[PDB]
């Protein structure tokens, strides 16, 4: 699922390999922008949740946390939040191979 960047990547040497790289950039930061916002609305509604703290108010909480703790350790969850966290290095790889080349260009 997560493949070496770097290699794949190497510094730019011709124009048409800095418009290579530029796709490559546009297409994942699109795939990124889309699973940044889903990953990161679930994350703040945490916080929120926390800041919220009879024999009912046991029974209320309790559910409340059961539930909080399952979102958020969810597998479904975490595999987008390493494709995500995958996603933000592999582009910040790239635009530093293309900034490099413009700088030395």
């Amino acid at each position: 699922s997560m493949p070496d960047y770097v290699a794949k990547y190497p510094v730019i040497q011709t124009d048409d390999e800095r418009e290579r790289y530029k796709a490559v950039f546009q297409d994942q930061f699109s795939e990124y922008k889309e699973l940044s916002a889903e990953v990161q609305a679930v994350l703040r509604k945490f916080d929120e949740l926390d800041a919220v703290m009879s024999r009912q108010e046991h029974e209320r909480i309790s559910r409340i946390h059961e539930e909080f703790k399952k979102k958020k350790n969810d597998p479904t969850f975490l595999e987008k939040k390493e494709r995500c966290d995958y996603l933000k290095n592999k582009l910040s790889h790239i635009k530093q191979r293309i900034q490099e080349y413009d700088k030395v260009m």
